[PDB]
């Protein structure tokens, strides 16, 4: 069976309980995770150990908090007390875990299921070939010995409009923002980097990225996490918003793909 779970955010107990609910069995089952495995919840260390141990039974994409953790580890960015990352950063296997984490994809595609996953979704300004090329380029910098320099370069809110002519720092910044920070778009597809509200509370003319028809979403289903204020609701057919805010006191959501059946684990707070 195929299971898809939204943002775990260090909620190790809830993750394990939800996987026991569906009797997840590596080797017979595969798990997709929308990223943001770490921060906020108490168990980032155990979450990373377990997900890494799953090997080929898990298909992960990296989220914005996974990237922030990598930036802290590399000495690029400052640790925030509220993220509760110190046990993981001080663990004897931190190097092993974070070197594995930075090698994980930004984008997962399954052609037999016609299914695409990224942390924040697929910007309507991208077709599938471009999304794949951009994911490959950022994965290449993150997998390289020089990844601290990329992590430093990635910070920024511009440019917010895609063009195949983008080069260098602006290209990498847009790719990073589209995959891991996107929520709202302007009518022309341009990213808005500020509003994190639910679609009903957002200012005009902002619309959710998935409300703008795009070539990937016309052919593929898209699963994503990231957007907690969306609460997993309000999406069109073929769009699966899996982040129901477990770390925030919401729920951890798991979707079984074969029958589109949902399983929910309440947050423990
Ligand atoms: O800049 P981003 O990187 O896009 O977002 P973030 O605030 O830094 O964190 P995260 O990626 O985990 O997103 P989240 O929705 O959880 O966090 C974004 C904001 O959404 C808020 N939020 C979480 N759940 C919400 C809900 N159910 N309803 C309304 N707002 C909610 C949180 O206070 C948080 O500040
Ligand atoms: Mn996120
Ligand atoms: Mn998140």
């Amino acid at each position: 069976a195929t299971y898809l779970i939204g943002d775990v955010h260090g909620c190790y107990d809830e993750l394990i309980a939800l996987l026991h609910k569906v009797e997840f069995t590596p080797g017979k089952d595969t798990l997709w995770l929308t990223g943001d495995l770490v921060a906020r919840g108490p168990g980032s260390l155990d979450v990373l150990r377990y997900v890494k141990s799953l090997g080929d039974s898990v298909r992960l994409v990296l989220g914005n908090h996974d990237l922030h953790l990598l930036a802290v580890f590399a000495g690029i960015s400052r640790n925030k007390p509220k993220d509760r990352l110190t046990p993981l950063l001080e663990a004897p296997d931190a190097d092993e875990l974070l070197n594995w984490l930075r090698r994980q994809p930004l984008l997962q595609i399954d052609e037999e299921k016609k299914l695409v996953m990224a942390h924040a979704g697929i910007t309507p300004q991208w077709d599938l070939q471009t999304a794949k090329e951009c994911a490959r380029d950022v994965e290449a910098v993150l997998s390289s010995d020089s990844y601290p320099f990329f992590l430093d370069a990635m910070y920024g809110d511009m440019p917010n409009n895609w063009s195949p002519e983008l080069r260098g720092l602006g290209r990498l910044r847009f790719i990073t923002n589209a995959f891991t920070r996107m929520r709202f778009c302007f009518p022309n597809g341009q990213l808005d980097m500020y509003s994190k509200e639910s679609p009903e509370e957002a200012p005009a003319p902002l619309k959710p990225w998935f409300a703008i028809p795009g070539p990937v979403a016309e052919e593929y289903s898209i699963a994503f996490g990231h957007w907690a204020s969306l609460e997993g609701k309000g999406t069109p057919e073929g769009i699966y918003a899996l982040d129901t805010g477990c770390c925030w006191g919401g729920t951890l959501t798991c979707l079984r793909w074969e029958d589109k059946q949902y399983f929910v684990q309440p947050s423990n707070r």
